[PDB]
């Protein structure tokens, strides 16, 4: 059973721990109770076993896709927030941590990848996919490419394949419809198809991958890439000049990013769900509490609205939040997994040639509806 009088956080150890329990002591310091943070290994798995016997931290902090599985083992307390400190973090946040019609946990971090170019090579990055052939030719002229991403993983190809109409699954008033699965349909299609071509026309390389893409743009060889706020800080040390812009629309319409939001849920176990609540609430979701934490290591993005307004300063964070907005949470049922898999084979099957764009999704989907 878990000790009652006092709150044991759980974090992951890259995440700001020695910024959090500043305002674990702050809390303390008002209300006299302890707060202990805490960063065991491989705390996503340990976590469901411990809540299982009922025992483990009050709080655990983890990607919100996680908490589907644990709010399905009941893992997690229904919170209790009023309309009040709703209205305080932006809407989609919220769909975030929704599971079976009930609020689960507190949206803390926004996360979402974005266009990083090189100020350098292209100081008027594009603002369309279908633009990024031309500037290719011209930046090869002088042996620069003009994008090089990570190809072998759905989530950073997904974004273009959404564009146009693709979709994981159909969003209704309350939850997924596991019935409704949008990749093979006319969006996906357009949208893999002129990924295929980039390929196909030498724009980009199917092998291309995370770590291709990330030397490539550290050396300043390709103009653009596309990344999420935790590559920041790896650019950072190699010196060259990077912005960070809204992802590149395609058939006019703006790319969709998955978005993946660093959560809070207190556990159903937890004989401290009022403090827990107090804690989250009115100490770590203010701008004095994200602060703390962000200041130690960057959130990116925050689902507090004061405190992204203050942070969209750097419009590094402002882009992230745009794409995240322009985008869609990552789903948090089972079934996101099977779509995770077929996407990515689908993905590498038609980028290498062994299957045709229609075959390929029309697999990927049949495979997800199972
Ligand atoms: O390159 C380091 C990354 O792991 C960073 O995380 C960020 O990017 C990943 C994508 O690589 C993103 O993960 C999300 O999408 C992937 C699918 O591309 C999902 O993985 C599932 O499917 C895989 C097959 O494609 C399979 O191997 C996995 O086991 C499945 O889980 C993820 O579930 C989904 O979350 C992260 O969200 C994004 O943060 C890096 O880990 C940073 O988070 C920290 O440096």
């Amino acid at each position: 059973a878990i000790e009652e009088g006092k709150l044991v956080i759980w974090i992951n150890g890259d995440k700001g721990y020695n910024g959090l329990a500043e305002v674990g002591k702050k809390f303390e310091k008002d209300t006299g109770i302890k707060v202990t943070v805490e960063h065991p290994d491989k705390l996503e798995e340990k976590f469901p076993q411990v809540a299982a016997t009922g025992d483990g931290p009050d709080i655990i902090f983890w990607a919100h896709d996680r908490f589907g599985g644990y709010a399905q083992s009941g893992l997690l307390a229904e919170i209790t927030p009023d309309k009040a400190f709703q209205d305080k973090l932006y809407p989609f946040t919220w769909d975030a941590v929704r599971y079976n019609g009930k609020l689960i946990a507190y949206p803390i971090a926004v996360e979402a990848l974005s266009l990083i170019y090189n100020k350098d090579l292209l100081p008027n990055p594009p603002k369309t996919w279908e633009e990024i052939p031309a500037l290719d030719k011209e930046l090869k002229a002088k042996g620069k490419s003009a994008l090089m991403f990570n190809l072998q993983e759905p989530y950073f190809t997904w974004p273009l394949i959404a564009a146009d109409g693709g979709y994981a699954f159909k969003y209704e008033n309350g939850k997924y419809d596991i019935k409704d699965v949008g990749v093979d349909n006319a969006g996906a299609k357009a949208g893999l198809t002129f990924l295929v071509d980039l390929i196909k026309n030498k724009h980009m390389n199917a092998d291309t991958d995370y770590s291709i893409a990330e030397a490539a743009f550290n050396k300043g060889e390709t103009a653009m890439t596309i990344n999420g706020p935790w590559a920041w800080s790896n650019i950072d040390t190699s010196k060259v000049n990077y912005g960070v812009t809204v992802l590149p629309t395609f058939k006019g319409q703006p790319s969709k990013p998955f978005v993946g939001v660093l959560s809070a849920g207190i556990n159903a176990a937890s004989p401290n769900k009022e403090l827990a609540k107090e804690f989250l609430e009115n100490y770590l979701l203010t701008d004095e509490g994200l602060e703390a934490v962000n200041k130690d290591k960057p959130l990116g993005a925050v689902a507090l609205k004061s405190y992204e307004e203050e942070l969209a300063k750097d419009p590094r964070i402002a882009a992230t939040m745009e794409n995240a907005q322009k985008g869609e949470i990552m789903p948090n049922i089972p079934q996101m997994s099977a779509f995770w898999y077929a996407v990515r084979t689908a993905v590498i099957n038609a980028a290498s040639g062994r299957q045709t764009v229609d075959e390929a999704l029309k697999d990927a989907q049949t495979r997800i509806t199972k």
